[PDB]
């Protein structure tokens, strides 16, 4: 439709990371707009699937969720080409010399900022399946937004993050906003100790047996009360007394 772009008009500059399923790279849309290109590499699947991610960011379209400008699906290699996030993943830049010297004021800012994108998802009727610091990126202007659409869906080739996964999810394959909502807790370690892994010591396997006997990770050093208690609060068991992301966007918020 009004995606396809040609060839052409995309200058792949620079490598930004490599995977086992394709290339991210900095580049510019004829020349004047600096853009991020998604790179398939061939074989690996799905040509489609591949642009299933795309073709879900074509409905997607909130501040706070990395925005879709074209794609290239004529040519061998395939192109998603998006908004450029200057400072790479939450993750990285959480863990870099920058990232481990900003307080809490713009760590609880960047939270806020995810919990606004996914109240977005929410109310669009959408789930991500995959929401963790990895999959949210960050710009020059300090902007989170959300990325990675991989596994997002309005009810393969995937893998959904086992340490990130609310327990009915993993027990019953039952994924739905509220497993969402845990995702977001382990999110919010995640910003709170600086992209540290969610369960330091426990393989997938370990985390998952626990689970299923009622456990949680206690509060952390360097975490307020509060904000702990946020996180306590997107990790209840039943699924259906977990807040929504309005209540936590608004809770976050008040700080001050
Ligand atoms: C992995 C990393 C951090 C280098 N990365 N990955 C993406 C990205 C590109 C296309 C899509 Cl469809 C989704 C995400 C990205 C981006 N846009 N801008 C800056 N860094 C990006």
């Amino acid at each position: 439709p009004a995606w396809e772009i040609p060839r052409e008009s995309i200058k792949l500059v620079k490598k930004l990371g490599a995977g086992q399923f394709g290339e991210v790279w900095m580049g510019y849309y004829n020349n004047s707009t600096k853009v991020a290109v998604k790179t398939l590499k061939p074989g690996t699947m799905s040509v489609q699937a591949f642009l299933e991610e795309a073709n879900l960011m074509k409905t997607l379209q909130h501040d706070k969720l990395v925005r879709l400008y074209a794609v290239v699906t004529k040519e061998e290699p395939i192109y998603i080409i998006t908004e450029f996030m200057a400072k790479g993943s939450l993750l990285d830049f959480l863990k870099s010399d920058e990232g481990g010297k900003v307080l809490l004021p713009k760590l609880i800012d960047f939270s806020a900022q995810i919990a606004e994108g996914m109240a977005y998802i929410e109310r669009k009727n959408y789930i991500h399946r995959d929401l963790r610091a990895a999959n949210v990126l960050v710009s020059e202007s300090l902007m989170c937004k959300i990325a990675d659409f991989g596994l997002a869906r309005v009810i393969e080739g995937a893998k959904f993050p086992i340490k990130w996964t609310a327990p009915e999810a993993i027990n019953f394959g039952c994924f739905t906003i509220k497993s969402n909502v845990w995702s977001f807790g382990i999110l919010l370690y995640e910003i709170v100790t600086y992209g540290k892994i969610p369960y330091p010591g426990r393989t997938n396997a370990d985390v998952m047996s626990a689970l299923s006997q009622g456990y949680r990770m206690p509060r952390m050093e360097n975490c307020p009360d509060e904000l702990y208690d946020i996180m306590k609060m997107c990790w209840k068991e039943k699924a259906e007394e977990r807040p929504t992301f309005d209540y936590l966007q608004s809770v976050l918020d008040d700080f001050y």
